[PDB]
Order: structure tokens, then sequence, then C-alpha cells
């Protein structure tokens, strides 16, 4: 006798298997029961902390979900690839990754999200993606995930 209809995050599609092994910026969702979780994987060109159009489209939809879910805070994590076999550039890439997270967060603020709701972390070329080489450009990225109950349709 149930009639309630729940609605999916706007402009975001369900995550495919290994959704982070895309070399494109993406935002996707998974459902676990009645709670939805949205992921953001924004990619960057080599040595760049600038956003591209794909990244910006993804972020905008990510933010639209945060503002609609009345979500409290989002942690924005930046990463880098390890381009060279030693540790000469570990601090360099740590800073790079921080700059990437800061880029993502700056754009979120342009979109009408408040700076207090945003926490940024850089990781350098640690936590590189599983299954690929550490120097793969897909490691050059910012990640974030938020969760919220599924909204009833209205």
């Amino acid at each position: 006798i149930d009639e309630s209809k729940y609605v999916l995050p706007a402009g975001i599609k369900q995550c495919e298997g290994n959704f982070n092994l895309t070399e494109d910026g993406v935002a996707c969702y998974t459902i676990n029961g009645d709670d939805v979780t949205v992921y953001l994987d924004t990619k960057f060109a080599y040595d760049k902390a600038t956003l591209n159009a794909k990244g910006k489209k993804a972020i905008a939809s990510f933010v639209n979900f945060i503002k609609d879910s009345n979500i409290s805070s989002v942690t924005v994590k930046g990463y880098a690839s390890q381009g060279q076999t030693g540790s000469e550039f570990d601090i360099y890439n740590q800073k790079l990754s921080e700059k990437r997270a800061q880029a993502v967060a700056d754009y979120m603020k342009q979109l009408g999200l408040d700076s207090e709701k945003i926490i940024t972390k850089g990781f350098g070329y640690n936590d590189t993606l599983g299954g690929i080489h550490k120097s793969d450009p897909r490691n050059q990225r910012v990640e974030a995930s938020v969760s919220a109950p599924l909204k009833e349709a209205n």
C-alpha cells in the first residue's frame, strides 16, 4: 500500500564499475538502502591546478546536490601523480595537490556555497589509485563524497 516516490540527485547518474578509472571529470551516485552517496572525481592536466569544463560541470552538479540536501560540510581532497621515481618532488606534489583542492573549493564558492561548509586536504602522490601506475594522469585529481537520505518527490 506504499505510495511514496523518491527522487535521484539532479544531473548525476549512477556510478559504473571502477568509475574513478575514467580520465574525465565525473560525479556519480550509489544507493545503499534509502541513503544516496554522491562522488566527485575531477581530473587535472599534468602540473596544472586549473579546472576544465568537464570538471566545472561535475562540480556544479555536486554543489547543487549539497545545497538541496542541506548537507553540512564537504571534505575536498587533492591528489597528484608521482612522475619521477624518487622523492625529489614529494613536497612539490603535496603543494600541487593542495592547490587542486583549493581550486575545486574556490569554484564551489562561486556557485553560492559558503566557505565554512568546505574543508580542503592535499595528499600529494600518496593514496594513488589502485590498479594503475603511480604516474598515471588519472591520479592527478580531486575527490569528495557526501551522503544524504533520498528525498521524497515534490
